[PDB]
């Protein structure tokens, strides 16, 4: 894609969490989406689209073994700004069984930036989160699920973000 897709793609990983110091972690470790702690930076936090669609097995090798074997995923990319500055990139795989009920939103986003707070009859729950890096950035990815429902975020921190 974008400048910041191919780092988050070139991240290098491990939940073999690193010794980093508090509030590092307590930022790489959020079991939620940045959103709203951007958003208290006291930024108007919006979502720049770079693509989203279904895609199916073969375009998503590095995820598919983190997640269910389907015949198609909801692919979600984009850039997460603070007063349009980009502060994230983030990049969301949604297996198609997770995508009904409530959670069929996560299809449906658009402009509106993922968080625990639009899901509010769902309970969430997190698999693992692992740290990662390239290029000078943390980025970090974890397999998330909504009502039990599984789904794979990746997101890359931007000099910008807080985090620095």
């Amino acid at each position: 894609s974008h400048p910041a897709l191919t780092q988050l793609r070139a991240l290098r990983y491990c939940k073999e969490i690193p010794a980093l110091d508090p509030q590092l972690l307590d930022w790489l470790l959020l079991e939620d989406s940045m959103t709203k702690r951007f958003e208290q930076q006291g930024k108007t936090v919006s979502v720049t689209m770079i693509r989203e669609g279904f895609v199916e097995q073969n375009e998503i090798p590095e995820e598919l073994p983190l997640l269910p074997k389907e015949s198609r995923y909801w692919l979600r990319e984009i850039l997460l700004c603070a007063d349009g500055e980009p502060w994230l990139a983030g990049r969301t795989v949604v297996p198609v069984s997770t995508l009904s009920g409530p959670e069929l939103a996560l299809q449906k986003l658009g402009k509106t930036p993922l968080g625990r707070y639009l899901f509010t009859s769902s309970t969430l729950t997190r698999d693992f989160i692992e740290i990662g890096r390239d290029a000078g950035l943390w980025g970090r990815r974890s397999r998330l699920r909504l009502s039990g429902k599984p789904l794979l975020l990746t997101e890359l921190f931007l000099p910008a973000s807080p985090l620095y």
